[PDB]
C-alpha cells in the first residue's frame, strides 16, 4: 500500500533486500 512507499519498494527492491514494515523504502 502507500505510493511513494511503491516507488521505494519499485526503485529500492528487482535485484535489491528482504520482506519487513518498517523496512519500506531500505529494502
Amino acid at each position: 500500500g502507500l505510493x511513494r512507499k511503491x516507488l521505494c519498494a519499485x526503485a529500492k527492491k528487482k535485484x535489491k533486500c528482504k520482506x519487513a514494515x518498517k523496512l519500506x523504502c531500505k529494502c
